[PDB]
């Protein structure tokens, strides 16, 4: 699963991802965590992926 919503999003570490992009990111512990689907958005100067 995609590491977390900032690294994901964010351009430095994955410019792969824009504005209005798609994107996934678990939020748990070890492997019990369980990948949420979401979309990328800027929260004033960084990209953060939104789960919906």
């Amino acid at each position: 699963i995609a590491t977390s919503p900032y690294y994901a999003c964010n351009c430095p570490n994955n410019c792969k991802h824009k504005k209005g992009s798609g994107c996934k990111y678990h939020s748990g512990p070890s492997d019990k965590s369980k990948v949420i689907s979401g979309k990328c958005e800027w929260q004033g100067g960084q990209l953060n992926c939104i789960a919906t």
